[PDB]
């Protein structure tokens, strides 16, 4: 599913990401834009052999099982395919675990490099929330 900007904003807000661990909604929308272009089906291989899955590009090295990442934790107790569904619940629930683990949203390289320190509010401007 390729989300609209405000459509994803409203879905993440419904799932409680707005101000979760102090990260305003625009941070999560910005990160999704640059991680996945709002596309739940996005998959990308990392340098280390693992793969990133879904709207927030969650990694199989630690967070989900994709059956091909040696030394893999599955800390969200989920097949990585569950992160590709039109329903973003698994992605959001797993992301809440990641962002609660110490490094906040710096776990998302695209957030760190393209959202952090920017006007993340624009990403939810114009949305009815
Ligand atoms: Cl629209
Ligand atoms: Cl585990
Ligand atoms: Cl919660
Ligand atoms: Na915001
Ligand atoms: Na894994």
């Amino acid at each position: 599913k390729v989300f609209g900007r405000c459509e994803l904003a409203a879905a993440m807000k419904r799932h409680g990401l707005d101000n979760y661990r102090g990260y305003s909604l625009g941070n999560w929308v910005c990160a999704a834009k640059f991680e996945s272009n709002f596309n739940t089906q996005a998959t990308n291989r990392n340098t280390d052999g693992s793969t990133d899955y879904g709207i927030l590009q969650i990694n199989s090295r630690w967070w989900c099982n994709d059956g091909r990442t040696p030394g893999s934790r599955n800390l969200c107790n989920i097949p990585c395919s569950a992160l590709l569904s039109s329903d973003i619940t698994a992605s959001v629930n797993c992301a809440k675990k990641i962002v609660s683990d110490g490094n906040g949203m710096n776990a998302w390289v695209a957030w760190r490099n393209r959202c952090k320190g920017t006007d993340v509010q624009a990403w939810i401007r114009g949305c009815r929330l």
